[PDB]
């Protein structure tokens, strides 16, 4: 794998028109403060010292989910915090892509332990994650009509055969080609659970709406596509500075052989793209037969949210952009992608000199 990037690499970042300032959840400060309690007392068990649960909490998993529910009840948006941070401190303790795509055993080793858990059987050193899910999902049922909740759990599954076959073919070796990489990123990426858990928070059900009509289904498909390619491109410096190239952007570089900025305009265009598509089918949906349905308006509302608070996550996270982070406020101009960190500089377009 040639590098999808050099060190000190810089290009110019583009600023995606409309969706910032991004919508927030207006009791996020309060909500952020409980689900850290929760977290430092739950998941105490799966970090080795205080240094790295502080660490993990600084990425604001949790502010995550405030800006992409931010119309959310705040009792059902607090359940999902916490299960947000759940899933992000299950990946750090349990998850070693590294490992696991270099040898299989191990591999196999972490399916046999999600399976034992997700299915509600873990005992022995793996007791408490299946304890916290158990009390957590025993918590989100209330108040989750049964044909949502049976949609969550079909994506929670969906999550793991996405990842799964991400990594099937991270240690099969080859850089995806695009095609490919939509096909397996659109079910690794899981933000389909939080398209579903977006019913539950809104405390709407449209199961049957969605049954019924095909574009309800495709501008869900539209805003997933546009949230997992945002992802890619803010999330590229670090997922590539560890070898993972189930990347966007690494298969624009590395596959069809774009220089840094070209690649950088072309996923840009991409998801403008996706943006454009989403308000042409918000407007055919807002005119036509569900149109007058308030619950509907809600949730086409909830999906632009959830494309625009991921964009705005994706420039506060230290996940992303560096240990010891603090975005300056900078939403466009020359970035450079150091091996510890993304410096967003407001260097405008003109001035790249190149």
């Amino acid at each position: 794998i040639p590098a999808a990037y050099t060190p000190g690499s810089t290009f110019y970042l583009p600023e995606f028109p409309y969706l910032l300032p991004a919508r927030r959840h207006p009791a996020s400060d309060r909500i952020r403060r409980s689900c850290e309690t929760w977290v430092r007392a739950n998941m105490r068990f799966a970090m080795a010292d205080q240094a790295e649960m502080d660490a993990l909490i600084e990425e604001g998993a949790a502010l995550w989910t405030c800006y992409v529910l931010p119309t959310a009840d705040e009792d059902r948006l607090l359940n999902l915090c916490r299960y947000t941070e759940y899933l992000s401190v299950f990946d750090n303790a349990m998850v070693d892509r590294t490992k696991i795509g270099k040898d299989p055993d191990a591999a196999k080793e972490l399916f046999h332990r999600v399976v034992n858990i997700l299915a509600d059987r873990a005992v022995g050193p793996d007791f408490e994650w299946g304890r916290v899910l158990g009390e957590l999902w025993r918590d989100m049922r209330v108040g989750f009509p049964e044909p949502v909740w049976d949609r969550f759990m079909a994506e929670v599954r969906r999550f793991l055969s996405g990842c799964v076959a991400e990594i099937t073919s991270r240690s099969d070796g080859m850089v995806f080609d695009y095609d490919t990489y939509l096909k397996v990123r659109r079910d690794s990426v899981g933000m389909g659970m939080y398209f579903v858990l977006g019913e539950y928070g809104l405390g709407i059900d449209l199961t049957e709406d969605l049954t019924r009509h095909g574009e309800l289904r495709e501008i869900v498909d539209i805003a997933l596509e546009h949230i997992m390619l945002t992802n890619d491109l803010f999330s590229f410096r670090a997922e590539c500075a560890m070898d993972d190239y189930v990347n966007a952007l690494a298969v624009l570089r590395l596959s069809e052989g774009l220089e840094l900025q070209d690649a950088v305009d072309r996923l840009f265009t991409v998801i403008e793209g996706r943006r454009t598509d989403f308000m042409a089918a918000r407007r055919r949906l807002e005119s036509g037969e569900l149109g007058g349905r308030a619950d509907v308006r809600a949730y086409l509302d909830a999906l632009w949210h959830m494309m625009a608070g991921n964009l705005q996550w994706s420039y506060l996270t230290s996940r992303y952009n560096g240990i010891g982070h603090v975005w300056n406020n900078v939403r466009s101009g020359i970035v450079t992608l150091h091996a510890d960190r993304t410096e967003f500089s407001d260097r405008p377009y003109w001035s790249l000199a190149r």
